[PDB]
């Protein structure tokens, strides 16, 4: 292994799949697991086994976490504290804002540099370029690792401030889970009286689901401006539609639960004398 | 010069499909509650009937585009022997009952009725992206399909009239979920001063895009009542919810949005059944 040297701790199905990918570019990968019989199938194809934390630590100055939350990184720093000092972590383990910047912290008063990382795909993806990583941290560390970071996806810089990867990811991930709340509700009805769902959804849901995301930039748009648009699409037009799905929902024995939320909101706006604004009127409306 | 058509309803969408006629060399006929309504159609060639009687006379297609069914009926029930041996093209959104009721009437009356659902907004008619669904017996729509078709796509969905109005309210959940999605996205990306329109262009949509693709392997599994072991489990799901959860709290924005499919996909762990996937919930909210 000819390339820069890459330490990765935590070998399950991710931690996994990025020691692969660096052993499949030519990095010397060290590897290292609380369980370390998980190390065995990456040794056979040419990673070093670290015995300890320590050992682990001292193999690479660019140091991979990749565990289950961040107690658990805490932990793994914890073990071994000295073993830190100039090396570059760069943390990929989920959780929130406040859990990157009190690990950052930590590493600063240990010496080391960090970053944090949030990888918007799933372990088989690793190494495609429709994987997009997320990170956040100090620009110059991130400048110093990122080429040996873009083996793994497509990098996605999006600021200084630590907690910031971790925050998109969540932004990103809220979304995706609005979307599912819109299939299972389609899928339902349409199931409901007995509609196979992969005709639906292949012919008809996807592409006008592609056509309404389209929408979003305009809506994004009229956040930033603080401008919400008069008649056209305005509330008082959606709030027609909300009686017809939850008729229709009931008489189907549908439960309603996973649409109620935005239409109560939506009726909400209406009743404060803002029904001829539109869709983006919403986000201030959960905002503190 | 081509086969006579009437429009019964003169709004935005009205005016869209008898202008789509007109520039088809239809014959095309108009009736409005509003009389004034008519007179940009008569500058491009519409005849304008005095009445409802008289519209219906016209043609033997006969496209109502109206407000709402209860609007529907005020217009069938001024001429209840009018409509005789007429095919009606109802595209009147209302629920699957609606159609259902308004196509009992008609029938009762003599006349042929198809239900369609309109994907589109007016200025989209005339456009192949424009689909338009429609339900009612087989053998009317074969009749009147090639004249239809100059309005947009033509998507039969089924016999049952009450199915082109429950595939248009099931694409319109799907949308309003997309909706909630995107709210909650932002909100927690301006919550730290992050504009909105590089992050939507630039991550939401590709996410969505990608996500939106992964559809079609949920609809395989729900269709065989196989909801997958392992992978993208509700188990591994019900791990990113209190992350989001907590960063929503601590950003201060509501999760009023989120919050019920977190508590479905909790329901389901709950029951021993964390090693199935997303679509196990399907199943959850139908009885
Ligand atoms: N899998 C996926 O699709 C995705 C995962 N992620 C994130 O990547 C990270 C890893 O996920 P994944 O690999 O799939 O999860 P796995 O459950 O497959 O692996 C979890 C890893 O964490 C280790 N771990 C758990 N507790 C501790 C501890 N106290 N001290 C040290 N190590 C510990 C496990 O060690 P041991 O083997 O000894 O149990 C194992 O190496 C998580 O943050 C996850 O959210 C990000 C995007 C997608
Ligand atoms: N426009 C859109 O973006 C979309 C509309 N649709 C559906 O198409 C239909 C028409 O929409 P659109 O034209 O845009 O709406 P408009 O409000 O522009 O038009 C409503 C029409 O209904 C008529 N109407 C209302 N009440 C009655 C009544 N009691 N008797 C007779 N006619 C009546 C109005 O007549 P009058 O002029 O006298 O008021 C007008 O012609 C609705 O079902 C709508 O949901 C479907 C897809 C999207």
């Amino acid at each position: 292994m000819a390339n820069s040297p890459v330490s990765v701790f935590g070998l399950g199905a991710m931690g996994t799949a990025l020691a692969t990918q660096f052993l499949r570019k030519g990095h010397k990968t060290t590897v290292w697991n609380r369980t370390p019989a998980k190390a065995q199938p990456l040794i056979a194809i040419g990673a070093s086994h670290a015995p300890t934390i320590d050992s682990a630590a001292a193999a690479s100055s660019l140091l991979i976490i990749c565990q289950l939350d961040k107690a658990s990184v805490m932990q793994t720093l914890q073990q071994a504290p000295t073993a830190w000092a100039a090396k570059t972590i760069v943390d990929l383990t989920n959780g929130t804002p406040a859990h990157a910047r009190e690990t950052a912290d930590w590493a600063l008063a240990h010496g080391a540099r960090y970053i944090h990382g949030g990888i918007m795909a799933v372990p088989f993806m690793i190494g495609q370029p429709d994987a997009m990583i997320l990170y956040s941290g100090p620009a110059e560390v991130f400048e110093g690792v990122k080429d040996t970071l873009s083996v793994l996806g497509t990098n996605t810089y999006v600021g200084e401030d630590v907690g910031l990867a971790s925050l998109h990811d969540l932004a990103l991930l809220s979304g995706m889970y609005g979307l599912f709340s819109g299939f299972t509700h389609a899928v339902a009805l349409v199931q409901s009286a007995n509609i196979p769902a992969a005709g639906f959804v292949a012919t008809q849901l996807i592409p006008w689901l592609t056509a309404m995301t389209q929408h979003l930039n305009l809506l994004a748009t009229q956040v930033d401006e603080k401008d919400y648009g008069d008649g056209g699409s305005s509330l008082d037009m959606q709030a027609k539609a909300a009686p017809n799905i939850l008729e229709a929902s009931q008489a189907q024995g549908v439960s309603v639960e996973l649409i109620q939320p935005i239409f109560k909101l939506i009726e909400r706006r209406v009743e404060e004398g803002k029904g001829s604004e539109g869709l983006a009127a919403l986000v201030g409306m959960i905002m503190k």
